[PDB]
């Protein structure tokens, strides 16, 4: 039970500042010491600093590639991510993500899925996040990483990402949660054949068919490793408020710590990304612990922690 | 694909103000729009002032026949949509009535079965709105409008109501949602044998399971067509507060869109109402644009709106 | 229909006073109005003086043995519950007791197992109250009825409880709800064969195969008296404010309504308690409004009140 707590606070696929505060506000509510009292030996590791990050995004504005927006700093940090989770994976070790917004899947996915071929990926979020370069409307590259994965729009992707590797197949790919789907993104996912469980499948099967049910999705042989990338903005706004991008009738609190027992329980999950906890963006201090201390929960139930014993 | 946005802007059948702005509301929210760009060709259609309405209403304090309160006003204003909504089934196109309190149900469902006989009609309300004239306590008819419809308590509907056709039968009615009955509408729904659904169903079944129970409850030859009048008040006060009767322990947001969708899916919704809208009856401008855009969400679900491609 | 309500106005089990108010509070919303209106011969059954007792409470700092506090006023208090619950048993009166906090149930059940010696227990709760004498950290006796009545750590109990039959069995004892079980009392549940029904069955199987399989465990011959110990904290936050432990993920309103209504509807439950209401524990006079309020209908669907016709 060897374990790497990957610190990836960055927010350069987004306009908000505060995204990349979620490593920090995870390690304060003793995200380690969680895990290591769930018998994981635990190692953090820092790719770059958070600080210096902000400091060179906040100023460059000049870095846009016609709608897109910040591909250089983007591509430059998902890379040393990549480089991080694909060493961590190497050493045999489990990868646990802390974003940072969720353009580091660019990377997460990158690194695991050149380490465990097979891996299946479960991408739980209330969004597809697979807009094309062409496609993206607001250029925010935190809603555009599984089609840079999928190698979609191939010709208009930046040449500063032809470091990613062409690792990620549709077929290996399976959503939940999803209620902001764009048109470009509906048509996507259908034609590429994806297998996408919005809230419809939950509200109409429930939630432990609907994790069932994308589990299978992504696992052939029924015996492939499971990767998850957890956005919180697939949790309703009433539980995960600090968020950048909120849309209403999400998983409740139970759903969404639910989901992870089932995946605990699988027994196959390689890896975890935790993303899109802005702190910066709540009202009250309560709005930043509710989110912050959902954050930890998921992390703690994806990792083992039960309600009985075990 | 034609419709018919009918705007009724009726408070004759409760007492308070502020629910006849309901039609402004949800149009100025783009209802109108929304419905354009879900592919039909929209028609706006007035059957009178609300602000006259209101005027006559306030002042005249000797409408009354006993218990019943404004019996004259609201048999002349259902009367109008009774007509309008006949006119606009009979060219063929489909009514969308927003309100309004729900005694203007009087002039929809008149409407619609008089033009399509066979249609069912499934009443989405945490009320059975089918107290007798001489069973109302308040006098209220907004909770009222079934009684009269199944033509129920005949000798005591006043004659100002002469008009109302006698086409609909307990057997084609079905409510979803039910919590607030009371003891003279429980026998009556027991005695008629109609098929309700109360939240104990749906908190039993789930309420994928319940839509299919009043779909086919209302439907013999499973292809009759289908009508629904939404009372938002159906849905928990969580999520829709400005609204006249609120009753707790009710639909989730996502079962108040869910249900639409089935509708949707189903293939045979023939006539929408969504009713008890009232901005005026909410402390921050943020619980008129809950409830308000959750109207215009059941809209476009009803109306075709999906989370993923179709 | 014969029924006692046994006042139960006791906070000696825990540290904050408030909760001794409870029985005065439902009694306010009309609890006795209630029961009776629902068909029940009706009778207040007053243990003590809830006002007497707080007094000494208070004072008392002494009452400790060990890390266990006040065992000689708790065994004082629940004896006379028992005896009083002992008696309205024998009478053969319905006995639902209004708490105070849930050390009360050494009373309650054992007066009612020892009337009805094969008679279940449902123990509805977040939260397992089986820590043992040596066990518990807190010292608190809410949290630690259940060890006593099964007469766990048996050495270490306190001879002021020589009083307790030893009338309760594992096998007789279902949860429904727990998310807030410690290590010590996870071994026990599990080392003793419990069935206990962590709201991860609930969001699995959902609160109607919940209390089926509940009400199974405890019934063999499938048709023995069960018996209802209902702390309100099993209720999520959102709903039931005003309490001494609360605890995030829990039963929705609708669920902590519909558990009740399947158990009416079983027909054999043969007592009920509602503890933990803490009155002085909330902000606005709304939580106090909302958490009573929720008491006095958990009496109500528990004791018949059905959304429709019965
Ligand atoms: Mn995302
Ligand atoms: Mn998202
Ligand atoms: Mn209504
Ligand atoms: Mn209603
Ligand atoms: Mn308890
Ligand atoms: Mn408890």
């Amino acid at each position: 039970k060897k374990m790497s707590i990957v610190l990836a606070p960055f927010s350069g696929g987004q306009p908000h500042s505060g995204v990349e505060l979620g490593p920090d506000y995870l390690l304060k509510q003793g995200l380690q010491q969680d895990m290591e009292k769930l018998g994981w030996d635990t190692r953090l590791e820092r790719v770059f600093d958070g600080k210096v990050v902000e400091a060179r995004k906040a100023s460059d504005n000049g870095d846009r590639i016609g709608r897109v927006k910040r591909p250089r700093l983007t591509a430059e940090c998902t890379e040393k991510i990549y480089k991080c989770v694909r060493r961590v994976a190497e050493q045999g070790r489990f990868p646990l993500t802390i974003g940072g917004d969720h353009s580091i899947a660019l990377g997460t996915v990158a690194g695991v899925l050149s380490v465990h071929p097979d891996a299946g990926v479960i991408w739980v979020d209330a969004h597809a996040d697979i807009n094309t370069m062409s496609g993206t409307v607001s250029g925010n590259l935190h809603g555009c990483p599984l089609s840079i994965l999928l190698g979609l729009d191939r010709e208009n992707i930046p040449e500063c990402f032809s470091w990613v590797p062409q690792v990620l197949k549709p077929n290996k790919i399976a959503y939940i949660g999803l209620r902001a789907v764009d048109d470009e993104e509906k048509k996507i996912l259908h034609d590429l054949n994806i297998a996408a469980f919005s809230m419809h499948h939950v509200d109409r099967y429930g939630i432990d068919k609907v994790v069932s049910m994308a589990i299978e999705a992504v696992s052939p042989k029924g015996t492939e490793p499971v990767m998850v990338s957890y956005d919180v903005d697939t949790i309703d706004p009433l539980y995960v408020p600090a968020t950048g991008t909120p849309v209403r009738g999400g998983l409740s609190f139970r759903e969404a710590l639910f989901l992870c027992e089932r995946i605990a329980e699988c027994g196959r999950l390689v890896a975890l990304d935790v993303v899109e906890c802005n702190p910066l963006l709540a009202a009250t201090e309560s709005h930043v612990n509710d989110t912050i201390s959902v954050g930890c929960a998921i992390a703690r139930c994806m990792m083992g922690e039960t309600l009985l014993y075990t």
